[PDB]
C-alpha cells in the first residue's frame, strides 16, 4: 500500500539496437564480452553499420529506466514510481515516452535542443559474445536546472525510496548528487548501482562519493574487480570488495548499516552489511544452455525484484528470490520487454 512517487528514478532514456552480430565486429571496434563503452569517434560507424543488418529489435533501454519501471510493473499500482531523463525531440524519444506512460510511470521527461537525438545502445548479440556500444546523446544533456524546478523537484521530494544507476555520472552527477544528499538528509532509501568497470575505474571519486550516500548498492562480479583493483585490494578482490563498500562511512559520519549485494553470474550472489561480520552466499537458479534467450538486462531486472520486495517490508531472503525471478523473467525474453502482468508467476 505504496503512496504515488513513492519510488523516484533518474537516468539516460535509451533505445536498444539489438543486432546478431558477426564475429569481426568485436575485433573491429575492439569489444569484450558482457561489457559496455561509451561511443567514441573509432565507434562512430557501428551505428551506420548495424542498419545494414536485416531483423534488428529496437526496444526501450536505459538502466536506470529499465529497473524503475519494472518495479512499477511488478508492483502493479499506478503512478507509484517517478522517472526523470533527459530525450530528443524524435520519434524515439517518443515512442520511449509512450512506453513509460504504458505502464502507469510518471515522468517528467526533459527534452533536448534540436537536432540533438535520443540516445542509443548498439547491442550486439553473438553465440561467443555480447557487447554494447552506447551513444548517450540528448542524455547528456539532463541539467540540474531541469530537475531543481518546482514541477520536478516535487516528484524528489515525495519520493521515499531512490534507485540510480552509476551510469548517469556521466550525463548529470550534478543531479543525481543532490538528490543523494536530500535522501540522507531525510533518512530515506537510496539505491545505487555500479553500472560498468569503468565507471570504478575513470570515476573512482563519482562512485565512491556516491556509496557515502546510498544504503544499497548492487554490483556484478566485474565491477568489484575493477573497483577492487583501484583501491588495491588484490586479494579476495570481490569479498574485500563487498566488505569495503559496506564498511564506508557515510557523508555525514553518523552510523548506518549499508547493503551490498553482488551477483555473480550462474554463481552464488554475495551480501552483506555495515553490521554483519560475514559475506553470505545466495544460490541462484540454475539454467541450462538452450534456456537463455537474452541475459541482457539481468542485472537491471535483479535490482527491481530485489527493490519492489523490499520496500514492502519482506525479508532480505525472501527478496532475494524476488530478485532473481524478475531476473530470470527478463532472461527468458529478447531484450528488456515487460509483457503481461498476469504471465510473470
Ligand atoms: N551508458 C549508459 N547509461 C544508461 N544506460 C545504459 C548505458 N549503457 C547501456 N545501458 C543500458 O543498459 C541496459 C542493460 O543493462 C540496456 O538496455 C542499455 O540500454
Ligand atoms: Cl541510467
Amino acid at each position: 500500500d505504496l503512496s504515488e512517487g513513492y519510488v523516484f528514478g533518474m537516468g539516460n532514456p535509451l533505445l536498444d539496437i539489438i543486432v546478431d552480430a558477426d564475429d569481426f565486429m568485436y575485433r573491429k571496434y575492439n569489444l569484450k564480452k558482457d561489457n559496455i563503452v561509451l561511443a567514441e569517434e573509432k565507434h562512430m560507424t557501428i551505428y551506420d553499420e548495424i542498419q545494414k543488418k536485416k531483423k534488428l529489435n529496437y526496444i526501450a533501454g536505459g538502466a536506470t529506466l529499465n529497473t524503475v519501471k519494472m518495479i512499477q510493473w511488478i508492483i502493479q499500482k499506478p503512478f507509484v514510481c517517478s522517472y526523470v531523463g533527459c530525450i530528443g525531440a524524435d520519434i524515439q524519444g517518443k515512442y520511449i515516452k509512450n512506453d513509460c506512460s504504458a505502464l502507469d510511470l510518471v515522468t517528467e521527461f526533459q527534452i533536448a535542443e534540436e537536432p540533438l537525438m535520443t540516445g542509443k545502445v548498439a547491442v550486439l548479440v553473438s553465440e561467443k559474445l555480447r557487447s554494447m556500444v552506447t551513444y548517450l546523446g540528448a542524455a547528456c544533456d539532463l541539467s540540474l536546472a531541469h530537475i531543481e524546478q518546482p514541477h520536478v523537484w516535487s516528484l524528489v521530494e515525495k519520493a521515499q525510496v531512490y534507485y540510480i544507476a552509476g551510469f548517469v555520472i556521466n550525463t548529470c552527477y550534478e543531479g543525481m548528487l543532490k538528490i543523494a544528499k536530500h535522501s540522507l538528509e531525510n533518512e530515506k532509501l537510496f539505491c545505487f548501482n555500479l553500472s560498468a568497470p569503468f565507471l570504478s575505474q575513470f570515476n573512482t571519486k563519482e562512485v565512491d562519493e556516491m556509496i557515502s550516500y546510498s544504503n544499497i548498492v548492487f554490483g556484478n562480479e566485474s565491477e568489484a574487480e575493477a573497483y577492487g583493483e583501484v583501491h588495491g585490494l588484490l586479494e579476495d578482490t570481490v569479498h574485500a570488495t563487498a566488505r569495503y563498500i559496506a564498511d564506508l562511512p557515510f557523508a555525514d559520519g553518523k552510523k548506518r548499516k549499508r547493503l551490498v549485494i553482488i551477483t555473480r553470474g550462474k554463481n552464488p550472489l554475495l551480501y552483506t552489511d555495515s553490521s554483519d561480520s560475514e559475506i553470505h552466499q545466495f544460490m541462484v537458479e540454475q539454467f541450462k544452455d538452450d534456456q537463455i534467450i537474452d541475459t541482457n538486462g539481468a542485472g537491471d531486472a535483479f535490482a527491481a525484484g530485489f527493490i519492489a520486495d523490499y520496500i514492502r517490508g519482506k525479508p532480505m531472503i525472501t527478496s532475494l528470490h524476488a530478485a532473481v525471478k524478475a531476473a530470470a523473467y527478463i532472461i527468458c525474453r529478447s531484450g528488456f520487454s515487460l509483457g503481461s502482468r498476469d504471465s510473470y508467476s
